[PDB]
């Protein structure tokens, strides 16, 4: 029995490349992370609870994503590299600007998976491809989630009184399409 | 014992004008509910997620009247004959529109039961007027419930605030005057 | 942030040739759902109340399959295109060769999904192959489960005793293996 | 305030072809009840106990439609005229021909019916047909589950096994299409 870079048992060796990939990928989500932090604050500066609410959920979500993550490599006896995190962006003109920031990143961070994921089959990790499979399908109903939101607050036309409901929608959880 | 066109033993024969306008009213109500089937898309792509939870619902509903009228037939040792289905209408400028389209469906769907309906009253079929009282009854409630829902609608006269409220009264299940 | 084509925030476009496939697709089962009520037909025609009820539940299972798909285009920011539904077959000469049917029209169901799959795949749609793979295992439940009936009816050879005794099985909700 | 025929105050009277034809209806349905008697015997006399409490029960019902039609007699004013009662049949070759005259009795009882509906309507007499729209919807069930048990047994096609399967269907209460 060998054993692997981080010192455990190891099934089977995977590829450099492939290895700095996911520590890169987990750095996106990091990065996520301290964004949806940030948005939390912007929208709590400017009274919106409800988003601000929702945003800080998120922001402690995608940490959990990227915890997700770093076990992988613990289960796949791979060195951990957590890595030195960016300022996140602080300032948007309109709520608007804000969201459409947000389904970026969220878009942005399914790219980040699927370059793994072609990696991984490019080096037939099974293993690998098997493990984004369920985080890609999260990120579908994240991607058709922030759609509906940016979407509802484009529909809103910039009108207080229309954003004050969707507010009141996110503080009540009423975060998606249902 | 007669054999009915099905081949179940046969109460009493049916006129086939008759026959074939009951197979034709199943086509309308399978109809009208790939047509709602259609608007709930339009709503679901807007982000009107109360509006696309209606129609999904009145899809499924009108289905099952259509299904309720096969029943019959077979109550009635009759042949189905399920047709073609047309294609959908798929685009409105508007929510007031498609609710326009939807009242006039609904409307419509009432139109095809009463010429069925006179037509049992000209052969004397009394089985066919019966089943059909309470289903008219239903038409009604539903004429009165598409009314109050494209009346609501119009009422809003295309403001964003207004129309993210009723969404919202829909997603809640609010969807008759009461 | 782009749009996609039905107007909502895009994540990432899909290749056309995969749009029209999973927009067939979704006839595809929009028609085994009318083929399922067909059959319904044909069963409680002669009595056979079980597997009547097994195929009338099957009509909205497949019904509901065919909508998930349209939710996913949704969640693409993709268009739905509602096609033309063709006349299910309605006549069978016994219930053996209606469960061959059957049978074959969920094989089809299976090749049709793997064909988008394989599709996706040549375009390195991971969302896609992601969404497909609980449809395709479900699949092979179905596929497991016709196969089943369709071999308890062959079994039977043609007497109504071994059919009725099958019937009253489906009528129970013992519709497979186990 | 006027009385009628009864004794009672009088609402509307009633034509007394009318109240001829509802007095023979109740004949009608006073004798469906003794020919289900009968057949209920036939049946306990060859051990069939799940047919024999089927028509048993059958027969009760059949009293109680009779009986009902005697409380509208008095709720209309009009006299009831209880007439004499022939004797059922009681001898049948098989069960598959007494399960046919138990269908042609229903049958038959709904042509009595629709002969009342007509009479009425001749004389513009709504308070009957409203009176009876839910009989003869009543019957529109029994006529279906008839065909159904007649169809069934037919299925058997004279087999013991066959026939004690479904005897022990109609035992557990397992008596329509569901
Ligand atoms: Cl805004
Ligand atoms: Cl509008
Ligand atoms: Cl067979
Ligand atoms: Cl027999």
């Amino acid at each position: 029995v060998a054993q692997g870079p981080n010192g455990r048992a190891l099934a089977e060796s995977m590829n450099p490349d492939l290895l700095s990939a996911i520590q890169q990928h987990i750095s996106i989500e990091r990065y996520a992370s301290v964004t949806y932090l940030a948005m939390s604050i912007w929208c709590a500066e400017r009274e919106l609870a409800g988003f601000y609410q929702f945003f800080d959920g998120a922001a402690k979500d995608e940490q959990s994503h990227a915890v997700h993550f770093t076990q992988y490599l613990i289960a796949r006896s791979q060195s951990n590299d957590l890595q030195t995190l960016d300022a996140p962006r602080q300032n948007w003109d309109s709520l608007a600007s804000l969201m459409a920031t947000a389904f970026q990143m969220e878009a942005d961070t399914t790219s980040s998976i699927q370059s793994v994921y072609a990696l991984a089959e490019r080096n037939s990790d099974t293993r690998t491809t098997v493990f984004l499979d369920p985080l890609i399908e999260a990120q579908i109903q994240s991607e058709d989630q922030f759609a509906y939101l940016l979407g509802r607050v484009k529909f809103a036309n910039g009108d207080p009184t229309a954003l004050l409901v969707i507010d009141n929608e996110l503080r009540a959880g009423q975060t998606q399409r249902g």
